[PDB]
């Protein structure tokens, strides 16, 4: 199907999916010094204290922890965003080497992974509503760089053994994301897309200027999952990210002079 290989990866997906051309594609570059700083954006509601985990899963491109997004438990507002939005998972992209893994990059720069916490607007009703609409999904994303360790991405880290290959899901309750978060919420926010297939064009972006620090043997263990499933031949899942597309006519503002 699509993937990340040299037959089916980013360069292939129009193909099959036209909208990878179109005029508000994921991630781009966030070049820092034309990004347009905007008093009236608001800061950021985070409001996780009442999420509730509940799985997570190898869907063949990453892995995702998903949650209870039948109330407003753990949601997202504020910032450029209007009305509420649920977190329904989130997931990682990552290298196969410390240099690359981002999707979204900053004056060029990659880091080793980034974190999208996926969030969809409650006025739609549910997820798959939600991504027909322009003002669907509010994607948090934020950078990881390798040097010390985060502590709150361990138990993640520690359950990848279980779900190895695609198709493997493993209960995963009682997970706080807030244990993922840097210490600012200084942002910079575009109208984008999904980053892979589909690649609706239906996310607000919000991506946090400050990255967490992983360590090493953190990023190590996401290298060593695979895209393939049991009994099939064993392929790292590595460089499970898309590069920049073209910015368009887009503005990125950011909450922070
Ligand atoms: N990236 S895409 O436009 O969705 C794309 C490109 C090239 C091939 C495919 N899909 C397939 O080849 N599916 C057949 C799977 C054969 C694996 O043994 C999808
Ligand atoms: N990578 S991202 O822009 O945060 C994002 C967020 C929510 C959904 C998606 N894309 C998908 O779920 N695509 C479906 C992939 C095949 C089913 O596993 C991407
Ligand atoms: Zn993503």
């Amino acid at each position: 199907h699509w993937g990340y290989g040299k037959h089916n990866g980013p360069e292939h997906w129009h193909k099959d999916f036209p909208i990878a051309k179109g005029e508000r594609q994921s991630p781009v570059d966030i070049d820092t010094h034309t990004a347009k700083y905007d008093p009236s954006l608001k800061p950021l509601s985070v409001s996780y204290d009442q999420a509730t985990s509940l799985r997570i899963l190898n869907n063949g491109h990453a892995f995702n922890v998903e949650f209870d997004d039948s109330q407003d438990k753990a949601v997202l507002k504020g910032g450029p965003l209007d009305g509420t939005y649920r977190l329904i998972q989130f997931h990682f992209h990552w290298g196969s080497l410390d240099g690359q893994g981002s999707e979204h990059t900053v004056d060029k720069k990659k880091y080793a992974a980034e974190l999208h916490l996926v969030h969809w607007n409650t006025k739609y009703g549910d997820f798959g509503k939600a991504v027909q609409q322009p003002d669907g999904l509010a994607v948090l994303g934020i950078f990881l760089k390798v040097g010390s360790a985060k502590p709150g991405l361990q138990k993640v880290v520690d359950v990848l053994d279980s779900i190895k290959t695609k198709g493997k899901s493993a209960d995963f309750t009682n997970f706080d994301p807030r244990g993922l978060l840097p210490e600012s919420l200084d942002y910079w926010t575009y109208p984008g897309s999904l980053t892979t297939p589909p690649l609706l064009e239906c996310v607000t972006w919000i991506v946090l200027k400050e990255p967490i620090s992983v360590s090493s043997e953190q990023v190590l263990k996401f290298r060593k999952l695979n895209f393939n499933g049991e009994g099939e031949p064993e392929e790292l899942m590595v460089d499970n990210w898309r590069p920049a597309q073209p910015l368009k006519n887009r503005q990125i503002k950011a909450s922070f002079k």
